[PDB]
């Protein structure tokens, strides 16, 4: 589980790609013209998923404020609110 | 939380009577990842961050930033350096104005 700020890029233009054991943040501009000139930008952010959550549990969402956040569940094997395996 | 492409930093420009003179916030690049483009009318500012680890997993920047050049700034002169902190910077010395032509013949 976590979150990244993306208020410098748009919804749209934001994407988040998840591969086995690694997520991969990406994002582009095209010049845009902001108060001082033009400013093209681009970045690729990745993260490790850790063993707490798998690729197919995972959800992915952004909030108005310009937080983008990679979210899943715990995974309790042992104790109370234990864990059933959803087979597909 | 992570964050990307930030640039809480921010660019800035002033005036003087001796010179012009912009800043960029750089703390994500080293001086061999960035070059400038200082064109005949244009000052061009690129990064491009490799594939390296950060504070969160490892982080990929790139980044292309135009400036235009004042009046009695010449391009040939114009001049850049990289202060500490992560600040680079582009100084472009002025010069003074000159006389009124005096040779503007017109037609009928």
């Amino acid at each position: 589980s976590v979150n990244l700020d993306v208020k410098h890029f748009s919804p749209e233009e934001l994407k988040v790609k998840v591969l086995g054991d690694v997520i991969e943040v990406h994002g582009k501009h095209e010049e845009r013209q902001d108060e001082h000139g033009f400013i093209s930008r681009e970045f690729h952010r990745k993260y490790r998923i850790p063993a707490d959550v798998d690729p197919l549990t995972i959800t992915s969402s952004l909030s108005s404020d310009g937080v983008l956040t990679v979210n899943g569940p715990r995974k309790q094997v042992s104790g109370p609110e234990r864990t059933i395996p959803i087979t597909r």
